[PDB]
């Protein structure tokens, strides 16, 4: 897999994606067909290579696998590249945004 | 992997540092991809000052 996006929105773009870690080698091949896979995400400032970690975890919401969630902010005019042979939960919707001077979060009824 | 070009480079290089205490040994081992030290710095830290960014 190889997909790229260039920020032409004039503002920062928040991009989120996930990495899937199956519970069994059977589960890996039933979803992605390839046994030894990697994910790479690269920007002008971000660069990380992900390697799926296959093992059976205690069931949480009936899932023995796990999925890790990642985010990055793409500056205007920059490119973000996705590359994978499996296990990549791709972005579909991203968010063009302009941050303020930080407010906070209120947890209340 | 191929990263977006920054200063015409599609590769990347990560930089690392450590402080070696007196009488200790630091060992380097590689079959590639190692940007070795050439000049190191013998130093004695003070009680920390700060950094001023100004013209």
């Amino acid at each position: 897999l190889s997909k790229s996006y260039i920020n032409d929105k004039g503002k920062e773009v928040l991009v989120l994606w996930g990495i899937h870690h199956p519970s069994t080698s059977a589960d890996q091949q039933s979803l992605y067909q390839n046994a030894d896979t990697y994910v790479f995400v690269g920007g002008s400032r971000y660069s990380k290579k992900f390697k799926p970690e296959i093992a059976i975890r205690p069931k949480v919401r009936d899932q023995e696998g796990r999925m890790n969630y990642y985010w990055t902010l793409v500056e205007p005019g920059d490119k973000i590249t996705f590359e994978a042979t499996g296990n990549l939960v791709v972005p579909r919707y991203a968010f063009a945004m302009e941050r303020n001077a930080g407010s906070g979060i209120i947890i209340s009824d």
